[PDB]
């Protein structure tokens, strides 16, 4: 159970943005359903007044919190990946439109999942903005908690993958087009019961088995991370 709080661009933030630049649902219950339209910006999918302007090239950074900004962010118990994508305003998330900027499942090194340093991380992630077409463009933030991903919702609806999912409207400013946005996968559609990484038992796989749900990270993008850029409360 997490939602985002609003977003910083090269370490600065942005300011509270739910309902104003995040397309906030009402609470932070998941999307399990995987064939529902909530799988494209989760429940209250409609434009909210402001978009945020960035540059190619930029930090974008999405906060996630549980209950109150910068918490326990998301139970630890939500084991699991992260991604972020990328679509058009245009598209309002329809269609082939989702391209993937950003994955990161598990790191055999530290022995941690995506969500344990988005804890760590004090629910900060980022992308670098690509050189993509000047306009407005949905980024797409995705948590996969694994904790229930034994069970298909399709077969058991009180059991599942929990997706945890936020449309920030993002507006580019800056940008050479040196790599024009591609095509992208469907949400919903992208995900179904027999891809790879929604259904898997974290209790006796190990995690170093796991592999994330396609599709692969477009090359077009600039890089990413799990961490920290700025300090919510010294504000
Ligand atoms: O006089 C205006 C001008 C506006 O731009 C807007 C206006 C009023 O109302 C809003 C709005 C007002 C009050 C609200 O409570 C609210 O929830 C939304 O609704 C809508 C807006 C809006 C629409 C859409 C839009 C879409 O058709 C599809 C989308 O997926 C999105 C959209 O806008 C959003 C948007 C919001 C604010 C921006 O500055 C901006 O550049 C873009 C976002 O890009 C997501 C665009 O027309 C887009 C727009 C207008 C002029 C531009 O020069 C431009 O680059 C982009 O503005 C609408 O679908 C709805 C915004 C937006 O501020
Ligand atoms: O009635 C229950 C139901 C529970 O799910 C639990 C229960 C009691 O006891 C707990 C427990 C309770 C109080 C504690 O103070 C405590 O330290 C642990 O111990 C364990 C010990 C275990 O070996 C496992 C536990 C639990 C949790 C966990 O909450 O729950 C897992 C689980 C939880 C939720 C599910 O929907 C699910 O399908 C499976 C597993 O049954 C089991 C487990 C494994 O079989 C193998 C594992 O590698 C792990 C495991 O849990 C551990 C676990 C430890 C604490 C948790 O809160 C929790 O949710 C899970 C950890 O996740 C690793
Ligand atoms: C899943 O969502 C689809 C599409 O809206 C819907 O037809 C189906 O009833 C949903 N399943 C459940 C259990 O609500
Ligand atoms: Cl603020
Ligand atoms: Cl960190
Ligand atoms: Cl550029
Ligand atoms: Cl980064
Ligand atoms: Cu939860």
């Amino acid at each position: 159970h997490t939602l985002v709080w609003g977003v910083w661009v090269n370490g600065v933030d942005q300011g509270d943005g739910r309902n104003i630049y995040i397309r906030s649902p009402p609470n932070n219950n998941p999307v399990k359903n995987l064939t529902s339209p909530d799988m494209t910006c989760n429940v209250d999918n409609r434009v909210v007044p402001k978009s945020v302007p960035v540059n190619a090239g930029d930090t974008l950074t999405f906060e996630w919190y549980h209950n109150t900004r910068d918490d326990d962010i998301i139970a630890s118990s939500h084991h699991g990946p992260i991604a972020v994508y990328i679509a058009p305003a245009a598209s309002n998330g329809q269609g082939n439109v989702w391209v993937k900027l950003f994955e990161d499942a598990y790191n055999v090194t530290n022995s941690t999942w995506a969500v344990d340093r988005l804890i760590t991380a004090h629910g900060q992630h980022s992308v670098v903005v690509p050189h993509v077409a000047p306009g407005d463009y949905l980024f797409r933030a995705e948590i996969i908690a694994l904790h229930e991903a034994d069970s298909l919702y399709s077969q058991n609806p009180i059991r599942g993958a929990q997706f945890y999912i936020s449309c920030a409207q993002i507006t580019i400013n800056s940008s050479d087009d040196s790599t024009p946005l591609p095509a992208g996968v469907p949400f919903p559609g992208a995900y179904t019961d027999s891809t790879p990484g929604i259904q898997f038992n974290i209790y006796t796989t190990p995690a170093t088995s796991y592999v994330a749900p396609p599709p692969s990270v477009w090359s077009g993008a600039l890089g990413g991370s799990i961490a920290q850029v700025g300090d919510a409360s010294l504000e």
